[PDB]
């Protein structure tokens, strides 16, 4: 018939590259792992000016799918002892101990719960003594646990927190102990010199190129697609890791509440599988990403499930899906913003016919 690498280039093909056209799209990698096999397909320019091609040794920022390795980093650091996810944050910065902060636990700052934590940062919040400030500020709102507030400040703390707890800067709790343990050799918080010729440029919305520290844990972190899929082959196959690892990833597929069909794990977002479409794009949109919303106690403990997260820069888009009990998963890096949805119904074209 068809061989299967080709069978699913054609999906890719058929369903992601028209969105280069249609966004004006300058670069693109797309993978898929099943059973243990990779599949890698690159489209377009890492940098238009240079005709420098997309390829393996791409580097893309991954914008909050960033939050993906923090939550992997708490979960090493609790399976650990280092941390209790009941735990609040002045333990460990104890110049937020007696602040109303510290009525806050750690996952509830994982899972951006606080009750009162903005979507980013305030722009005036550039130093680690203005971030300081910032949160012996924060005043609470809302009940805390209550209220589901998509949040970067929040996920900020918490892995400000994890650094802490393992006695490094965060940067390097990833760069030194998380990336090697997942064994990605082409991951960065900072991306080192001899590497800046396989960093993509991002995009603007005019097809311009373009490229404070504790928002890192929010979206601080640059991959190639090899390194994704990677990391997402150890989300699918968390016991061929170390214990400490393979606990840490195990962690993050925990769901510890839910909004309506959705399940908020650290990091990941999970839901039932087979999920819907909408399901999908429900979780993505105005009222989940930019409201508050009262979260409720898991009822259905779903045995079959799928994860996925989004991620965006300025000029980068990210998404990664992966769904356990049918061993396969999905990357998309563009150097350009393309909207949420189409990045969604994409994947969930491919993955749904692939055999």
């Amino acid at each position: 018939n068809t061989p299967k690498d080709q069978e699913i280039k054609k999906l890719v093909d058929q369903n992601f590259k028209p969105l280069l056209e249609k966004y004006d799209v300058p670069g693109m990698a797309v993978g898929v792992i099943q059973n243990n096999k990779k599949y890698e397909m690159y489209y377009g320019l890492q940098s238009v000016q240079d005709k420098k091609a997309v390829n393996s040794s791409t580097i893309f920022e991954l914008g909050s799918v960033s939050k993906l390795f923090t939550a992997t980093a708490g979960g090493y650091a609790k399976n650990k002892g280092k941390i209790s996810f009941d735990d609040t944050p002045g333990k460990y910065w104890k110049e937020l101990k007696n602040t109303p902060i510290d009525q806050v636990n750690l996952l509830q700052l994982a899972t951006y719960t606080s009750g009162n934590l903005a979507l980013q940062f305030p722009d005036e919040v550039k130093t680690d003594q203005q971030v300081l400030t910032f949160f012996k500020d924060w005043k609470p709102k809302n009940s805390i646990g209550e209220y589901r507030q998509y949040s970067n400040p929040s996920i900020g703390l918490f892995g400000k927190v994890v650094a802490l707890s393992m006695n490094k800067p965060f940067d390097q709790v990833l760069e030194k102990t998380i990336f090697p343990a997942l064994g990605l050799k082409h991951s960065y918080v900072n991306v080192p010199k001899t590497q800046m010729q396989n960093y993509a440029f991002g995009y603007n919305q005019e097809n311009q190129p373009i490229r404070p520290l504790d928002a890192a844990p929010a979206y601080g972190v640059k991959s190639t697609l090899p390194d994704m899929l990677s990391f997402i082959h150890a989300n699918l196959n968390p016991q061929k890791y170390p214990a400490d690892i393979q606990r840490a990833i195990n962690e993050t597929h925990q769901g510890r509440y839910q909004v309506n069909t959705m399940y908020q794990a650290l990091g990941w977002e999970e839901f039932s599988y087979p999920a819907t479409l909408q399901t999908l794009l429900d979780s993505n949109s105005e009222q989940i990403v930019m409201k508050p919303n009262k979260v409720t106690a898991i009822s259905k403990e779903p045995s079959v499930k799928m994860y996925h997260k989004t991620g965006s820069t300025n000029g980068f888009g990210t998404y990664v899906v992966f769904i356990p009990k049918e061993n396969i998963g999905l990357v998309m890096l563009t150097n350009k913003r393309i909207p949420n949805e189409e990045r969604i119904k994409a994947a969930y074209a491919v993955l749904n016919a692939i055999k």
